[PDB]
């Protein structure tokens, strides 16, 4: 009876590493789009298989697209190698997700599931044209279903798992199929993400050939002169719960999911042509029940494409149009609904594009800011002149659409995104719900020790720039994320504060190498246990009020009830940075 | 507020091209495995790439696996060149199981879903490896997403349109995910399918490597000697519709879905270990509802690895005996439920696994019978002692279960399908129920004139052995699946019959090629209007009586509405040969 909560989100995109820096991105105007392949194939002979094709020489990249950390998932270094670099981004966006929304593995419902949107085995192509002959590893380090399967593995979940193909529009049906099984009861918490890396040439050249490529690699969406897209690469992932579980809970709302819709396209005149009048069924579909005048903001499919966006957009009209009729409401728009599309700073991220538009609209919720659209300054000539939808391509405050009687709705958006086969999906976003008006434990870990020092060299640097800025996490919800939002890995630390500058030097002095001064050091190596223990001596080391015993010993390893501590009511969790994952290199081998 | 019937079916499996082929061969005892790869791949080098791979040189085939009608789907043969033949066998499956349910496709609602499972690109592989460049229709010919999106594309439906790619359990998951959406409303009438290919050397060695591959390349599932499986191929669809409104329109029933679930098997202890306590709950929860004691027979998921095949059946007995405490029963069984598996006649369809099981045991229930398990002479020594479920080794009558008073339950069966990555799906089946207790047109049409008489003489064949048994149709019936239940064509053929020699003797002269006598031909040729229209000339023509004016005009291209004719209560479909596609060769170009 109730909507889903976006309660944790991940992603990389070309040229952001975090959110964080994406929405930096995208609010400054910065167009991301740089050449293919770059130093991506330079180790072996493909380099000038890539120079010798026909496309155009561009990309979305990511950075570091070789890179992963095996180890943290313990993995050979040859089963890393034959795994799709896709398989490897996920897993560790997909760990940032949870992270970033307060969830350690053992905090997640057995009855997770997990919906993961992919398209290419651009790799597998990759280690056959490089010679690698097969091994058992490839086939499990290739097959779409072992991304979500191997994630499931992981986090020893037990709700449906299933990768997405629909090609362009895979993670927003991701995104769907997710919210129907929350909604349906069959899942408690899920996670829905996509992937999408460029590693061969194979569709590069295809899609050339189809004529879909823009010559200059830009996606000029609404643009006059918009000529075809080009192709990025892109990893998201977003944790979904209940709304209202999520409210009693207090997880961290990113926004909440009011109606989402798929569809095919059916026979469109060819293959791969939009159908107009499919994309607005879909959209009349999603918005049932919300009302239009209610939505600020529309994320575009917007490719690029000359025939695509002005198909898209005058869809969107009349699909609005026939809802504001259906009410008895008057014909046209009480005043214009915002318009856009990451796709002109990113690139056309393909498998990864629908999530990237989903985390652009709540990222520009959060900042309460609509971002510039981009080679958008001669507008396309068959955009509807009815002054229903305004492209933004001005950096604005986004201010809430209001009601007759003047009440102001949450901020509200679309998001489209549409496969290059007919398949549709539509979602519709709305601002997350308004948040309600002791010593403490602190308590982090990692694999390596190395590991642990960057753990607590990042979260020393977020803190105090959270305080600069004074967005200062409360101190026991800061603690309480840290001792149930993290799985509590073989390299540990703890100490107690009774403040937060206690917080800030205690953790300046761990990295800058002293000799403990009341902070304590631990470890382990070597299935999940979701059920509740805790040792004998904790138990009655909490009894006293001597935290930091039980901190120490959590640190050689005791169990640790820790949600038993806090007021089941009362804790909020907070965002803080994700796990560090090395950068190890693991490539075609040899 | 109920179930959902299969209103239409098809297959292609080792050794037979149909369903009725299919079950006389399991009905014999058929072990229908043989050498890989055969004149597969004698055009070129790609033979000997083969050869000098490690596996064991077994696999169930598909014969004619290069052919497909590329002209009745109007591609280039260019384009059908570059095309995986699992997207080519989908295509022409998927239209046998329409047309074997009696459904053109302008009888399908609009909201038709599409849920199709496929694993491998082997193809593409294929393709690669012998030299093929990159073309615009190579992207189109391989993408997961094509498979499924080209169907709803020739179709002209707009539900849902995904591959499903859940590896070893893929066709089972589709099953389930058309019938959630069918319980939902989000779909009216949707075709579930999967399809499996082997077109590379690339799992083949790889699973081999992963010791999974039985070395004289048999499953022999239950046996004592189980050591690995054999890779097969095979295609399949359904079509699916509420019971309900199946009961109404009179559609051919071929079973209930009376239950269904999925799940994942999260920590293992590997990546692909069997999980007994997962497979447990994914039974129980698939179960829900249904009387453990009425359940006849489980198609076992049953690779006949040495591991495998005792964990499920252990996990299946852990699940049922679960199910009777639950509701007062006695511990232990009233008498043993009947075991097996498809996998010992035709090997490890993978993708297409789950969907060979299903309508192993939806034929099983036309005919009320159980075929024999095969190399099963030994049992294995881990199956539990306990008496609660017998494998049948032995051609048996299948009676119905029956309750305390007395009462019998309609025929009840149990399909399990476990994918290599942990992703479970678990159907149970439940037998049709009891269908209760004038000049006619009949009317034909193929593509080519060849395909007319093709068409032509399959119907009298197939019409007369269905008489020579006493099978025959009723008359109108005929004529109503000959008029709705097919796509009204380019070439057409049309005549009026009283009886139904009048039938088999215009059939036999049309077909030796005679000159008309009484009956007539016509064509055309270059969406799919599911509007109801029909020409003034036709509606008055009806007025009178003249039925074979009617057919003379409905060949020249009259339109014609044919459900308004009949008494929209009474007429009842028929189970008539599909059409006879044209056997042209497809292969990688040179
Ligand atoms: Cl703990
Ligand atoms: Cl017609």
């Amino acid at each position: 009876d109730d909507a889903v909560a976006i309660v944790g989100a991940a992603g990389r995109f070309p040229g952001a590493d975090d959110l964080d820096t994406f929405w930096q991105q995208l609010r400054a105007g910065e167009d991301l789009i740089a050449d293919y392949p770059g130093d991506r194939f330079d180790g072996g002979p493909y380099a000038e298989v890539v120079a010798r094709a026909d496309f155009p020489k561009f990309a979305g990249r990511i950075e570091g697209v070789d890179r992963f950390d095996a180890d943290f998932f313990h993995l050979s270094r040859l089963e890393a190698e034959l795994m799709d670099p896709q398989h490897r981004l996920a897993l560790e966006t997909v760990w940032a997700a949870l992270e970033n929304g307060g969830y350690a593995p053992a905090r997640l419902p057995e009855n997770t599931g997990v919906y993961f949107g992919v398209s290419g085995s651009d790799y597998h192509h990759l280690l056959n044209a490089s010679g690698v002959a097969p091994d058992g590893f490839t086939a499990t380090g290739n097959a779409h279903s072992m991304l979500a399967n191997r994630i499931s593995y992981v986090l020893d979940v037990h709700g449906p798992s299933e990768p997405v193909d629909t090609a362009c529009s895979s993670s927003l049906v991701a995104l769907h199929r997710a919210v129907e099984h929350i909604r349906s009861g069959r899942c408690e918490m899920a996670i829905a993400g996509g992937v999408n890396l460029l590693l061969s040439v194979d569709t590069f050249a295809a899609t050339h050939m189809a004529g879909m490529l823009s010559p200059d690699g830009r996606c000029k969406t609404f643009s006059a002169g918009a000529d075809g897209y080009v192709r990025s690469e892109g990893v998201a992932a977003v944790l979904l719960k209940p709304l209202a579980q999520a409210q009693r809970d207090g997880d961290a709302i990113w926004g909440v999911v009011r109606g989402s819709a798929e569809n095919h396209g059916g026979r469109a005149g060819s293959l791969t042509a939009p159908n107009g009048k499919a994309q607005a069924a879909l959209i009349q579909d999603a918005m049932r029940g919300i009302d239009p005048d209610s939505i600020g903001y529309v994320e575009a499919h917007g490719t690029g494409t000359g025939l695509g966006d002005p198909v898209e957009v005058n869809a969107l009209d009349s699909a609005y149009r026939a809802l504001r009729t259906a009410e008895g409401g008057p014909p046209h728009a009480a005043r214009p609904c915002a318009l856009g599309s990451v796709k002109t700073n990113i690139g056309h991220a393909e498998s990864a594009a629908g999530l990237a538009g989903v985390l652009k609209v709540l990222l520009a919720m959060r900042h309460r800011e609509l971002p510039p659209a981009l080679h958008c300054d001669r507008l396309n000539p068959h955009l509807p002149l009815d002054g229903g939808f305004e492209v933004v391509r001005e950096l604005r405050r986004w201010e809430p659409c209001t009601d007759a009687t003047g009440r102001p709705w949450p901020l509200r958006a679309g998001v489209s995104s549409f496969g290059f086969g007919g398949a549709n999906a539509h979602v519709v976003l709305e601002a997350p719900p308004v948040p309600p008006a002791a010593p403490q434990a602190i308590v982090l870990s990692a694999r390596d020790d190395d590991r642990l020092r960057a753990t607590a060299g990042r979260l020393r640097d977020f803190l105090d720039r959270a305080r600069r800025d004074g967005h200062a996490p409360d101190l026991a919800d800061l603690a309480f994320t840290l001792q149930v939002g993290r799985e509590a890995m073989e390299r540990r630390l703890g100490f107690v504060v009774g403040s937060m500058d206690d917080v800030l030097g205690t953790l300046d002095r761990f990295f800058a190498g002293d000799e403990p001064s009341g902070w304590h050091t631990g470890g382990i190596r070597r299935g999940v246990r979701r059920e509740a223990e805790q040792a004998p001596e904790v138990t009655r080391a909490l009894h006293d009020g001597r935290l930091d015993r039980v901190t120490a010993l959590w640190c050689d390893g005791a169990p640790v009830d820790w949600q038993a501590m806090h007021p089941t009511g009362e804790r909020r969790a907070v965002r803080l940075p994700a796990y560090p994952f090395a950068c190890d290199r693991y490539w075609v081998p040899a």
